[PDB]
C-alpha cells in the first residue's frame, strides 16, 4: 500500500499542478541551458570583491545562472530568502517583489511573481535561478534572483533532515532521501568514486591492462562460497554467477597478457552483515613472473597511494566504529609481515609448533567458543587456521600481511619454495580486524593443480551439504598450454572504502544494499 | 572426456618433466625477477644504434632480461634461432653452444646446454631470457642468449594454425589458444581495453561521476527484455538480474547527483546472434538540465573522440563484414540527424503522413515479410516503428541519429515539446545497420510516468507470453521527491567495439562468449 498518495502534502502539492498549468507554465520543462554549478560559482567569486545587495539591485555585480533544489525558504514581505542545494553545494537566494520574475508568468496573470513564489512553489521543488551575486554583511554569498524557472514540481515534502533509526533503515532503500539530506552520505559516495578512479590510476601506471570477463559461467570457483544459480532460456541451461574473478584472468595469462586486472561484481549467496553483502565489488590482478612477495609490495603501495591522495599526502586514517573504541591506523608501507604461526604466538599467546594436535584442540575448547564439531576431527593445518580466526584476527588493527597458510586453505597456490609442502605462499592482508586482500604465488603446475582440486572435492564431498563441484577441465587444459609463473591478488573494494570513509557498515558504501522486504 | 590426456604429444611433453627435474631444474619455478616487456625493449632500441652479432658475442651491446613463449625454433648446428612471443610483441633469440647457459643445469650433468635447449625444451614453453641485443644483417632485432631459464613446461603443443569451423568454434571457448595463435585477436582485445579507458576519460572530462549500482534487484525495468531470475538464500527471496542501468541512475539524480554514469554488465535472457550476447556491457549516463539534443551532441562527440584516439586523428573506419561488401564509415561529428518519419521517406520510400493506417498496413503486408499478426491491429505509432524496422534500419550505414519515435516505443520519455503527444523526444543512433545508442529527454512528471506504465501493463495483459510485471512504486516515489529535467543515454559498448575493431560478431569482442554445450 502506497501511503503517501493519501498524505496531505501530496494531495496539496498535486492540486498545484493544474493551477500552474492554467497559468501557462510547464511544471516539468525540458532543459535549463547554460547553467553553472553552484560550486563553480563559489570557486569563481567567493574570493572576490563583490558588491552589496544594492549593487545587485543595480545589476552591477556578476550575473549567474544555476539550478537546484529549494531546501529553505522564508518570506519577509516584499523580500523572500531561500537556500538552493546543487550537487552538494548550497547558495542563498533572494527574491524581491519588484526585481524577481517567474518564467512563463504573464504580466496580466492573476497572481504576482512574489505570490507565485510563495504559494505555488514548495520546499523540494527544483528551480532554475538567473540573477546577480552579492555578499551579505555576514559574508554569505547570495543571489538576487532576476528570473526563477520552475524545473520540477515535487509532490512530496523534503525528507526529514535528521533520521532516527527507523528512517535510516528505510533510506537504505530510498537512498535519494539520504543523498538529499546528508552531507556525510554524499561525501562517502564521492570518496568511493574517487577510490575506484585512484585504483585504476595506480594499476595503469604499473602497466596492468583492465579487462572484463563473464559473470555468468557454466562453472564457478576461485573461492569457497555458495553460488547464485540462474537459467539461460536460449540454451535451456543452468548458469552460475561468479564467486570470484580468478579462473578467467588466469586463462588470460595463458593467452599471453602479462599483467591484467578486473574490477567487477562478484556474488556469494550467503549471509548479510556489517561486512558482507551478497553482491560486492572485487579487484583481482595478476602479473606474470611475480611471486607473492612481489604482490605484497604492490598491494601495500596501492593502498598507501590511495590514502595519500585522499588525505593530503598523509597515511594515517581515523576509524570510529570498532567495539574497542576509535582507532588511528597508518597505511604507510611497508605493512607488518608475519607468518600465520608467528601471529598466533604474538597475538594469540600460543606457539603452535610446541603442541601436538591433541593439545591444540583443548586450547580451542577452552579459549574459544567454537563448537566441538568444528575441531574434534580437523587436521593440523585446519586447526592452525582456526586458532588464527579465534585468537588473532580481531587483534589485527594496524595493517598486517599474514603469510604462509596451511595447504588446506587453498588449492590454487604453490607450496613454500623451501620445500615445506604443508604451507603455501599465500598471504591475507588485515586491517581494523577485517580481511582486505588475498594473494598467491600462483600454481601453474598442471599435474599438481589437478591433484589438489581432486583432493579438495573428495574432502568437500565429505560434508553432505556442500554442493557437488566438478573439476574445471577447461582450466586444467589452459594450464597445460602453459601459464607463466605469476603473482595475483584480490581486494574487497567495498571493505577498503569502509576503512577509508569511516563507514560503520558495508550498507553505508553501497547506494542500494540488499535489504529485507 | 578429455582427449588430450591420451594424445602422443601429451605423453611426449609430460615424459620430459622427470628428466628436467632429475637435472635439478624446477620446470615451474617461482618467479623471473626484473623482467622487462619485449615491447618496452623494442621501444628502447629498435630505433637506436646497435651492434652486430659479433659485438653481442663480445658482450658490448645492451644486456636485457625478458620472458615469453617460444613460438618458433630452428637449430643450425652450433647456433639455434627462435622467436619469443610476449604480450603481442615478438623478438628473435639466438642460442650458441659455447655462449648460452641453462639456469640450474650443472656442468657435470649428462647433457650440454645446447642439447638441452634442442631436446628438453619445446615450442610453447615459457622461457626467461637474459642476453645481449643486436641486429641481424637484414635488420631484425635479436638477443644472443647468455642464460635461458625454463619458466613453464607446456604439456600440449602450440595451437594449430590451420583454422576451420570446428577449430575456430572451440577457440571461442578455449580463448587462450586463440590469443596465442592470432595477432588479430590479441589486437582486438587490446583495442577493447583502450576503448573502455577512452570512454572513462571523456565522461570524466565532462564532469560525470562514475558510480556502481546493483545487478541483483527485486525488480527489473528500463528496457523491454526477458530477465534472468535467481534466488537469494539468506532471505528466501527471488531476485532478478538487471536488464538495464536506468532506474537506479535516475534515483541518483533525484538524490542530487548532477551527472552520473555507470559502465556495467546487463543481462537479457534472450537469443544469441552476431550482435546479441545474454551478458553484455552498457554505459548509461544521465545529466541533469540536458535534453535529448544535448545528449545527441555528447554521444557523437564521445564516439568521435574514441575513433580519433585509436586512428591517429582520423574519423573514418573500415568495416568488412556487411553483406553489401566492405564499407568506410565516417564518425566525424555532427552525425546525420533525421526523424523516424523522415527516414521512412528517405530510405523506405514511404511518406507516412500521406497515408491512412490501413495503407500503412498494406505496405507492411506487401513490402515486408512480417507476419500478419504483427500489424493487423497495431496502432498508427506501432505501424510507423515497424516500417522503420523493416524498410529503414538496415540502410543506416553511415552514423545516424534517428529522432522523435512513437510514444508506444517507450514509457520513460517526454513527448515532443511542440505539443505532439504521439511522439517522444527519443533518439536512437545507428551505424552499419545496427543500433548503437538509445537516449531520451527523461520523463520526470510522476503522474504521466504512472499513466504510461499502467497503459503498458494493460497492453501486456493481453499477451499470454508475458507475466504480470508490477509497477516500480519506489521509482515513482523518487519521481515524486523530484527528478530534475535530464537527458540520458545508453550505449552498447560491445557493438561499439565491434564497429571499431572490424569484428564480424559480438563473439569476437568478448573473451568468453556464451556457447552452446
Ligand atoms: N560478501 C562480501 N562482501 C564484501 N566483501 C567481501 C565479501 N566476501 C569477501 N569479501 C572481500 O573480498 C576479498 C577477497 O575474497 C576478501 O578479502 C574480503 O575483503
Ligand atoms: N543482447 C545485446 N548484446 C549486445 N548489445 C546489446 C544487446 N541488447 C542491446 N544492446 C545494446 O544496448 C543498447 C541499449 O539498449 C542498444 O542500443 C544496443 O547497442
Ligand atoms: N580469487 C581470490 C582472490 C585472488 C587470490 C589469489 N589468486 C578470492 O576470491 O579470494
Ligand atoms: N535503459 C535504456 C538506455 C537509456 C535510455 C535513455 N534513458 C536501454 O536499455 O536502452
Ligand atoms: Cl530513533
Ligand atoms: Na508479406
Ligand atoms: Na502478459
Amino acid at each position: 500500500e502506497v501511503e503517501y498518495l493519501q498524505h496531505e502534502d501530496y494531495l496539496y502539492r498535486t492540486s498545484k499542478l493544474k493551477e500552474i498549468r492554467d497559468l501557462g507554465i510547464n511544471p516539468y520543462p525540458y532543459q535549463y541551458t547554460d547553467c553553472l554549478e553552484v560550486q563553480e560559482i563559489r570557486n569563481q567569486f567567493v574570493d572576490n570583491e563583490l558588491g552589496d545587495s544594492e549593487a545587485a539591485f543595480r545589476k552591477e555585480t556578476p550575473k549567474v545562472r544555476f539550478a537546484g533544489r529549494l531546501v529553505l525558504f522564508r518570506s519577509m514581505g516584499k523580500n523572500a530568502f531561500g537556500q538552493i542545494l546543487d550537487n552538494d553545494a548550497k547558495i542563498q537566494v533572494m527574491f524581491n517583489r519588484d526585481f524577481s520574475a517567474v518564467a512563463g508568468l504573464a504580466a496580466d496573470a492573476g497572481i504576482s511573481p512574489i505570490k507565485f513564489i510563495e504559494k505555488k512553489l514548495d520546499l523540494g521543488d527544483i528551480l532554475g535561478l538567473e540573477g546577480y551575486l552579492f555578499f551579505t554583511h555576514s559574508g554569505e554569498l547570495t543571489v538576487l534572483v532576476e528570473t526563477v524557472t520552475l524545473l520540477c514540481k515535487s509532490l512530496i515534502s523534503l525528507p526529514d533532515k535528521h533520521a532516527g533509526l527507523a528512517d535510516k533503515e528505510i533510506r537504505y532503500r530510498k537512498r535519494w532521501a539520504d543523498l538529499i539530506s546528508s552531507e556525510d552520505v554524499r561525501k562517502t559516495f564521492l570518496t568511493r568514486s574517487r577510490i575506484l578512479k585512484l585504483i585504476r590510476e595506480y594499476m595503469d601506471q604499473q602497466s596492468f591492462l583492465e579487462v572484463e570477463t563473464p559473470i555468468l559461467q557454466t562453472v564457478y570457483g576461485g573461492a569457497e562460497a555458495t553460488p547464485f544459480v540462474t537459467t539461460l532460456q536460449a540454451l535451456h541451461a543452468e548458469m552460475f554467477l561468479r564467486i570470484s574473478l580468478e579462473i578467467a584472468l588466469k586463462k588470460l595469462l595463458v593467452g599471453g597478457m602479462s599483467r591484467v586486472y578486473e574490477i567487477g561484481k562478484v556474488f556469494r549467496n550467503e549471509g548479510i552483515d556489517r561486512t558482507h553483502n551478497p553482491e560486492f565489488t572485487m579487484i583481482e590482478a595478476y602479473a606474470a613472473y611475480w611471486d607473492y612477495n612481489d604482490v605484497m609490495k604492490c598491494v601495500e603501495n596501492l593502498v598507501e597511494y590511495i590514502v595519500r591522495a585522499l588525505n593530503n599526502g598523509e597515511t594515517q586514517v581515523q576509524y570510529s566504529h570498532l567495539k574497542s573504541g576509535p582507532q588511528v591506523v597508518d597505511f604507510k608501507a611497508p605493512w607488518i609481515r608475519m607468518t600465520m604461526k608467528e601471529s598466533i604466538s604474538v597475538y594469540g599467546g600460543v606457539d603452535v609448533d610446541l603442541h601436538a594436535d591433541h593439545e591444540l584442540r583443548k586450547i580451542l575448547e577452552t579459549q574459544t567458543s567454537l563448537p566441538e564439531k568444528t575441531y574434534v576431527h580437523a587436521s593440523r593445518g585446519e586447526l592452525i587456521a582456526l586458532l588464527f580466526d579465534e585468537l588473532v584476527c580481531d587483534k589485527l588493527i594496524a595493517p598486517h600481511h599474514i603469510t604462509d597458510h596451511p595447504l588446506e586453505t587453498t588449492p590454487l597456490c604453490k607450496t613454500l619454495r623451501s620445500g615445506d609442502e604443508t604451507l603455501v605462499e599465500r598471504f591475507e592482508s588485515f586491517c581494523l580486524g577485517k580481511e582486505l586482500c588475498n594473494a598467491y604465488s600462483e600454481l601453474n603446475d598442471p599435474l599438481q593443480q589437478r591433484k589438489l582440486l581432486e583432493e579438495q572435492m573428495r574432502k568437500k564431498a565429505l560434508n553432505p551439504d556442500s554442493e557437488y563441484h566438478p573439476i574445471d577441465e577447461e582450466f586444467l587444459e589452459a594450464l597445460c598450454q602453459g601459464m607463466p609463473p605469476a603473482g595475483g591478488f584480490g581486494i574487497g573494494i567495498d571493505r577498503l572504502v569502509m576503512m577509508l570513509t569511516d563507514a560503520a557498515s558495508i550498507r553505508d558504501v553501497l547506494f542500494f544494499p540488499v535489504m529485507r522486504r
